[PDB]
């Protein structure tokens, strides 16, 4: 990979401070500004049901792997021009690594 | 993605004619020349237990997604220099697509 396992604990707190505002990760969690992320890994972009995605994300049709998720998080709009995810991104690979480690584990 | 779903039926027969010689895909299937492929998607390269992999594959530490699997199949040795998988590859994207479609489904 080009993703290195980080601290799932560190990633949990990054999630809460950077992602929670718009998303849930638990199975059965609701869509909010952003879609619930349970089971995101291996799923393609813009496929959660009952969520209204941008045309851009559906069509980018990104396959979510720890690798892909990394570029996305780096700079969402640069990666999927047109996305309405209003996040400036996680510029440090160390933060991304911790977050993805946490997300790999909690969205399963 | 850059992978398009094909014919799972077509992929089953490509598997049997090109992959079966060295691999099994069923859960509980044994390692043969090549490792059993059950649950390969989302797993990193060189991690099936009880199989003796090349140094190269372990270290390539490729994360298996439909996308990755595609490049691999295209030309194994060009993608993982040092691998002992003795396959010349699947040059047509249409064949790859059918195979991966089948593999996505059978290795789950
Ligand atoms: C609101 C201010 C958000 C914050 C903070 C984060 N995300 Fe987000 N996300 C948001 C929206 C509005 C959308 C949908 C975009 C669209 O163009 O329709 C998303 C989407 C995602 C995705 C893609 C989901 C898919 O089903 O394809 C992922 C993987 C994602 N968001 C993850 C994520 C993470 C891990 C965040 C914290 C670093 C995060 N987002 C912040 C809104 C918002
Ligand atoms: C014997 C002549 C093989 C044929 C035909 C195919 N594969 Fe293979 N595969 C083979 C070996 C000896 C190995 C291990 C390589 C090493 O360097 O140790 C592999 C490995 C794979 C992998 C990687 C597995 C992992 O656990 O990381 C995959 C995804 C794979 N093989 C798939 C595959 C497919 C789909 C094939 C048909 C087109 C196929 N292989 C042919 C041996 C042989």
């Amino acid at each position: 990979t080009e993703f290195k396992a980080g601290s799932a604990k560190k990633g949990a707190t990054l999630f809460k401070t950077r992602c929670l505002q718009c998303h849930t990760v638990e199975k059965g969690g609701p869509h909010k500004v952003g879609p619930n992320l349970h089971g995101i890994f291996g799923r393609h972009s813009g496929q959660a049901e009952g969520y209204s995605y941008t045309d851009a994300i559906i069509k980018k049709n990104v396959l979510w792997d720890e690798n892909n998720m990394s570029e996305y998080l780096t700079n969402p709009k640069k990666y999927i021009p047109g996305t309405k995810m209003a996040s400036g991104g996680l510029k440090k690979e160390k933060d991304r690594n911790d977050l993805i480690t946490y997300l790999k584990k909690a969205a399963e």
